This record gives C-alpha cells, sequence and structure tokens, in this order.
C-alpha cells in the first residue's frame, strides 16, 4: 500500500525471473554441481532484495 509503484513492479520483475531459471529443478531431482549454483545464486538474492523493502 504504502509501497511505490517501482517497488510493486519490481516485485512481479524478479519472480519471473526466478520462476523461469528454477524450472530445471522440477524436471529432475539430481544435485546440481558448484558451476549451475553460481549462476542460479544472483536470481535468488535479486528476489530476496525486492520482498524486502517492500514492508
Amino acid at each position: 500500500v504504502t509501497a511505490t509503484a517501482a517497488q510493486r513492479i519490481a516485485l512481479r520483475n524478479t519472480a519471473t525471473n526466478l520462476s523461469e531459471q528454477t524450472q530445471v529443478y522440477a524436471q529432475s531431482a539430481t544435485a546440481p554441481t558448484a558451476a549451475e549454483a553460481a549462476i542460479v545464486q544472483p536470481y535468488i538474492d535479486a528476489a530476496q532484495a525486492a520482498i524486502t523493502a517492500v514492508g
């Protein structure tokens, strides 16, 4: 409610990218190696940065 439009739209922007990037873990149950974890990690941080600062 108090949050501006930029934060509200970023909430969806980060969530969409995180959902798109995480889809790989639903097709298989094999644990990933350190190479893919490093590539996937920044999206989690970005999603956390948008979950915070909006409440």
